[PDB]
């Protein structure tokens, strides 16, 4: 909207998470974000005092709320299992190039 938040931060790096330190969804994509790339930044909006506004950027875009969300070079992955469901059809490896 009108105020600038998260959607800045996604064309820094090539590859973009945010994920709860609590959760358990959060380390099955860290590690394998970490198997398959040393080209990933992370942030733990639980750990963040302003989590509730990069929550909504998400929410207003999205209509989600559930952690980890996933960038890649700005294209949307709604979690580990959408991830992973390119990774077992050979598609995440020609997205991360």
């Amino acid at each position: 909207g009108a105020m600038p938040s998260i959607a800045s931060m996604i064309k820094g790096n090539k590859v973009v998470v945010f994920s709860w330190v609590t959760c358990p969804y959060c380390v099955r994509a860290e590690k394998l974000l970490h198997a398959r790339t040393k080209d990933i930044t992370v942030h733990y909006v639980d750990k963040m005092s302003e989590g509730e506004q990069l929550r909504g950027e998400i929410y207003q875009a999205y209509k989600h709320e559930t952690v980890p969300a996933i960038f890649i070079n700005g294209n949307f992955i709604g979690g580990c299992s959408d991830l992973e469901a390119l990774d077992k059809e050979g598609k995440l490896d020609g997205l991360l190039s």
